[PDB]
């Protein structure tokens, strides 16, 4: 079963307009979407209205969906509200820059997917549950919380009035879901890595062909990624405030692990906040710094991102060095 908006939420955002002060600056890729909480779903609805024009979707459905996604979001320190948001804006930016080279049918699905991709995320990585069988593990066993994810984005539009796929042929909704699938699953970094090493060996070879499916998927996968990892692309001050509430849920189930007398990984160790500094270093370097270097390479629009992303790993280094 799945929380509800009740009609007084959706009607509210409805009559919401967008001060026109934001309308420049929305469409750039280090905006930060944090200091405006009151106006999220209200940002929402206008980048799809921009991405994919005003009658993309019945307003009424839209409003109910959005409300509804919400709401089974859960109050954890990062995989919250904010954060879904904040990949839905980056995902807007990246099909703003890069418009045609998608579909309608994709653009429509990515948006969708990244206001879901983490849809009543516990706070806990799939290790967790996996180590200690939670039931949602016996469910599914790879890529866990995000076949999850994807569930709880299904059991969304089943709800009465939330269907704002329902218009499309049965062909085009087959083949959304089958995009909202793709895209909530390749969230899941296990996979990332090896997404990443394949498209670095197409683009290398020149063997990379967005007419290809196949191909075609592991760029959506690796624009997810990217999308997901976007705090890494703020300015500064945004990046820091942003890594306090990655550590804070990490720490969280660090101490389950704790109390059930297990050391958890120095990353999830709030008794170890000296190292997290050198775990940032490694991070950039490892896996954000070749996302956005891999991304910028398929989409040269999105170089920004890979430009903040460089500057934020330089503000890391000068925390390690002293400064
Ligand atoms: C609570 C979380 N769970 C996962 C799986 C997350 C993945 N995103 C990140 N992970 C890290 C790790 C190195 C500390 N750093 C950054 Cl900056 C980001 C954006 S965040
Ligand atoms: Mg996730
Ligand atoms: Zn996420």
């Amino acid at each position: 079963h799945m929380s509800i908006c009740t009609s007084e939420e959706w009607q509210g955002l409805m009559q919401f307009t967008l001060p026109v002060r934001l309308c420049k600056e929305i469409e750039l890729f280090h905006f930060d979407i944090g200091p405006f909480e009151n106006m999220w779903p209200g940002i929402f609805v206008y980048m799809v209205h921009r991405s994919c024009g005003t009658s993309c979707f019945e307003l009424e459905k839209l409003c109910r969906f959005i409300m509804s996604v919400k709401k089974n979001y859960r109050r954890v320190p990062y995989h919250n509200w904010k954060h879904a948001v904040t990949v839905a804006h980056c995902m807007y930016a990246i099909l703003q820059n890069n418009h045609t080279l998608f579909t309608d049918l994709e653009r429509k699905g990515l948006l969708i997917a990244c206001l879901c991709h983490d849809l009543d995320h516990r706070g806990f990585s799939n290790s967790y549950l996996q180590k200690f069988d939670h039931p949602l593990a016996a469910l599914y066993s790879t890529s866990t919380m995000e076949q999850h994810h994807f569930s709880q984005t299904v059991s969304i539009l089943q709800l009465e009035g939330h269907n704002i796929f329902s218009t499309l042929s049965s062909s085009e909704y087959e083949q959304v879901l089958e995009i909202i699938r793709k895209a909530i699953i390749a969230t899941d970094l296990a996979l990332y890595f090896g997404n990443r090493k394949q498209l670095e060996e197409m683009y290398q070879t020149g063997s990379l062909n967005l007419n290809n499916q196949s191909h075609r998927d592991r760029v959506i996968g690796l624009m997810m990624t990217a999308c997901d990892l976007c705090s890494v692309t703020k300015l500064w001050p945004v990046t820091k405030l942003t890594a306090n509430d990655i550590y804070a849920e990490f720490w969280a189930e660090g101490d389950e692990m704790k109390k059930l007398g297990i050391q958890p990984i120095p990353m999830m160790d709030r008794d170890k906040k000296d190292e997290v500094p050198q775990g940032q270093l490694g991070f950039y370097n490892a896996v954000a710094i070749p996302c956005y270097t891999t991304l910028t390479q398929i989409l040269p629009p999105t170089e920004p991102l890979l430009k903040a992303c460089r500057d934020n790993l330089s503000q890391w280094e000068k925390v390690i060095r002293g400064e």
